[PDB]
């Protein structure tokens, strides 16, 4: 079992399976992939669609004629396979002109070029049917304190995103924006480093309803944070527009391992949350097949992404449907957590002697929470060791 | 030189110099301090004021009569010294009843008790002249994934803070609330773990103008984040109500070292930012004199907090006033960062061929940013090695 | 299934299930446990034995008469249950006299007291049948650079361990020493912070054959290290005398979660290594039942430690016995890794043109390693999703 | 002042100032540097010498004739400038053939090629006058647990280093080997991840006296470790053959910032230790000028490396020469730390009632260590704020 179907909404970036294995210390170990072949190979694996940076699809500096031919070859592959394009984004980090950022580069003319390069690809994204446009400000940041006034940089970041919102509104486009946070790498520190910082920034834009987040498993874990906890706050705010699934082994460089690798229990609690909250967006894999692999290992790693999600989905469903677990959840008072603290109102709480004057603090302190039994039941379900 | 004066607005928590040295592996190494003696000793050192948890001032379970005597003894010490009380907060973490949290405990009756305990101390804070009321949700969190539905917990957290805002409004109190984030410890993960998460949460309250943040140097660094960067976003949003100054040596347990210790360059860039942005609030030290020290080392460590701030203030002022630095800032185009990207508007940017069609991407890519020369000038100023 | 038996050699410290829930921010949530009841309760759970600090068994400052009665009550419980005592250790960290360390305290008279306190408990350990004596230097370290000359401290550390080795040799005791490394907490930095540093230090003692390591899962992970990798180097050196099993969620305070929690895949690879290398020592759990739990949750958490080990043992055995895995291991050339690089000798390697002059570097570069397929087979086995 | 002279023994790798700015997300921002020009430019800056990988000097795949011309052009630049070559090393990480390692690659023929490539460059190093040969096993490691049997890998690592030692002995070469540890990146985990693991491994080689360590500031800090503490253990063992100086801002990707940047207080305590222990080897800078910089910023960053060392040297000397500091060191009993615990021997310690039976544990517990006053004196000296 555990066979993906386009109904599962699994998507892959062209840059993921297409990664050649260039890391900061070694040359590429794999030849470049034609975007057309990647689309065909992913379709055979059961994927729902692909995503792209502008420069993944149209090589940098291409003429409007060559650009025309690239889009046509790509769209023919989409038609031949039934693959969708739910998301697109801009490469504002590879070319040396972006070495100090795009939207927040110190040089004003670089910032204007970064906006024009973005707007050009929004047009293409809408043509191809994308519903979400992702922004990863990988070069927005600094290695030293004096190089960037962060208040001025946030002014420039806000100005860029308002202008992009004004453009999609004036064009009548049906597309939303999602910010993909990352705490560091390639810059020493990157602006808007976590999901929380991105959510706070969004509330200061002119049209906040146009903007959400695209959190990535590995990036929040590069700051040692609880990724399921962060996704829950994003859902609670109504801002989970998209999500990047992969693996990461703690606080170190951005590994981009296949989903399921890294923190396995965190992946279980993530799928539990996404499935019970009814997240209906794409399940997007932003990962890198290790450079030890040939092309056969590339497709095996991409297949593993989808397989691990489906296994975890099965185990999280069985966990929540188990009547013994439902009983344990009541023993830990998860049901009381969901009830209002004071629906009777402030004045009733103040006049309630059972809440303070006559509250038996020692009797309440004595109640065990029963969390460890519940967590071992979750472990048994994850490992398939219930019976 | 480097002598503090109450005009410098340096404050200390009673729990800081009063810490007895109890850590998870060892007994206390110092006897308890009378709050009256701490106020007198801090006044002699040049401090501006003190802060307190309710249970620092009035021992838990005290009668209304003993409580009366404690407040009176305290206020007499404030009058004898001229010390102020700019901030107060609630202890919702020491007593075993709070072992699963206060505002977000699974048990509903514990949540109601936590609200009543808080409201009682808001009354006392206003009486004593506090302008800011701090909330540190140290027990709001979890060690395992099934123990806490984070969406429900955020519902309960929002409900608590709205009720507190409704109370201070109905009483006509002139006091604001500040959330002090912490990523972990004592809980495995703590809700609202960074300044960003706290800022985002605040925008969902009913009266957001009543709530800001109280970031602590060490806590953002426990997630490997750039503390000056986070303070800048808090200032940019208008939410820096208060700040906790200390030291921390990277990602590990919460050290609470004296300010200046830990990341020294981060402390320099922090003081630069606070002084140039015109932060006018208290400079509050939330620190622990190491348990290796006797009472003489306690007062030496508290004196060092204030000394290091004043030295860093002098060096950051000299850095910004140096005409060679002002020249280097222009060489790195910090002046262009502060200018609007597109004050001419979206339509003018789209019709501007110098921004894309005729932009010389290679000429712009060739410009060095000159950041390293600027950063060595900052190092020379920090070390007093200019000449 | 998954029922422990004393044949599985599972052991627990008295301080583990006996932990009262005192953390740096809150009072104890559980009453103290009689060591006799802990022995009886662990025997019922299927445990093989217990371990103890001197001060866990005999309260500090006890007379030789009360000490006599404590040992007698304890030994009667061991006889009534069949429980063993394979390991003992000294508490050189709780009492305030040890606030700057024991073996490496700056004060010479404290160092001499620390040696005498240790020697007294070695006598008791041998009487009770312990084969390993563990040393955790939790207070050996510093919060600041000038407080400790590390070369002098290592001189004092070496002097202490040589003296202990001279004592057990002169007494004819059959006991070995094991060092338990920890990188930090409670001290800002702790000496001998990892398994590697401890192994290197041991080679400088007078009788190195008497000393090995007692690594703990959580402690190596507090430095972001690969715990299975560290255990493999300890086995390779012949120094794995003992091991502490628990869980930890990355780089933060020492969590001491039940084994299986934390990094689940790391726990799988650990059990694989221990079982295939034929580690025959105790499987010791150095963990803390969370302070949210009552006594029922304490025993459930201890039962979970043993259960998770037995599940992981089953899955690692099935992984290694799978002929498809054995085939994949050959596809990744694990068999070639085990063969000598140059058994033909140096001169034969130099005269071998197939090793350099005629080596086809591009043909070898093209071979995929097939690691991702192998790792997904390990994931399928871990999750019980093979079929 | 603060002007370097070749007497200060400052060295730079050709790959440092020669770094083109290729990181995992962006193209190079600087053109390649001729090794001859780098030697001339570093000589003008006051450097003592340079170091090189084989492939830095002789491009990969070069004929024996072109190789001859490269060495000749290089040696002429050394003669024209007076620059020395104290250290050389092998590139066993860039070419795709090394994607699973060199000495510990699973494929046996790759391991033999890696040994031959190394031996060829040892010949060149000795010709050029190098005294130390550095080994950085950047590709020795794994991303997943099943890919590498670490015991077998350590067997292959030991076999490689013994063979290299047999070669330099048979040739009568006067050169030593130094291992440069790194915990991760580019591999998920790297073998021998810290200075401690490298020191322990060395004691298992056939000729341990031939091997030491080359620790790097940033690498130990990528595991959150205290770099001065690790250097002290390396000195204590007699194994500090060489050292790499740079900066790093905590646990994240390998930043390789200029020395002085990153953890400034750690850099102060490092220079204090190196200068007081009489380290006489090269002061080598393994750093990367940020890719934001042009060639002018490259030379400014390299000049800053040497400047910051000389400033820190001055401040550490003034700290140790201050009679008030010498007094504070006695107040903290640093003098007692250096005295033997029990030069009177074991039997005298056992018969000494002042060490246990009559030891006043409470009087000793009451003595403050006075560490905070001492550490603020060190801060005052570092900042030049004594007077
Ligand atoms: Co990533
Ligand atoms: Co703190
Ligand atoms: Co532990
Ligand atoms: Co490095």
């Amino acid at each position: 079992n555990y066979q993906p179907t386009p109904e599962d909404r699994f998507t892959f970036g062209l840059w993921t399976v297409g990664w050649q294995g260039r890391d900061p210390f070694g040359d590429a170990t794999r030849r470049a992939l034609d975007p057309v072949e990647s689309v065909r190979r992913l379709a055979e694996l059961g994927a729902h669609g692909v995503t792209f940076h502008d420069d993944d699809l149209i090589p940098f500096g291409s003429s409007d004629s060559e650009r025309e031919e690239h889009v046509k070859r790509f769209r023919q592959a989409l038609d031949d396979t039934g693959m969708k394009v739910p998301m697109a984004t801009t490469n504002l980090f590879t070319h040396p002109v972006f070495k100090d950022g795009g939207f927040t580069a110190n040089d004003r003319d670089v910032r204007r070029y970064a906006l024009r390069k973005t707007i050009r690809n929004i047009d293409l994204a809408v043509e191809l049917g994308a519903e979400t446009y992702v922004a990863w400000g990988g070069r927005e940041g600094a290695e030293s304190g004096g190089a960037k006034d962060v208040r001025d940089a946030l002014d420039r970041m806000k100005e860029a995103f308002d202008l992009l919102g004004e453009y999609v509104t004036s064009q009548g486009y049906d597309i939303r924006f999602a910010i993909e946070p990352k705490p560091n790498e390639p810059r020493g520190d990157i602006l808007l480093p976590t999901v929380g910082h991105a959510l706070a920034f969004i509330e200061r834009l002119e049209r906040p309803e146009l903007y959400g987040v695209n959190p990535e498993v590995g990036h929040e874990q590069m700051a040692g944070l609880n990724f399921p906890h962060g996704i829950a706050q994003a859902l609670w705010a109504g801002k989970l527009f998209h999500i990047d699934l992969n693996g990461q082994n703690g606080i170190k460089y951005d590994q981009d391992l296949r989903f399921g690798a890294g923190d396995l229990r965190a992946a279980f609690w993530l799928v539990d949350l996404l499935e019970s909250a009814g997240y209906s967006g794409p399940r997007h894999f932003d990962f890198k097949p290790p450079r030890t692999e040939d092309f056969d290992g590339v497709w095996a790693s991409a297949a593993g992404c989808m397989r691990n999600y489906l296994i975890l989905k099965e185990r999280a469903a069985a966990f929540r449907a188990d009547p013994e677990v439902q009983e344990a959840l009541r023993a830990s008072r998860l049901d009381e957590l969901a009830r209002p603290t004071a629906a009777d109102g402030l004045q009733a709480l103040l006049d309630d002697r059972s809440a303070f004057e006559e509250f038996d603090v020692d009797a309440a302190a004595a109640r065990g929470m029963a969390f460890e039994r519940l967590d071992q039941l979750a472990m048994d379900h994850l490992l398939g060791a219930r019976g």
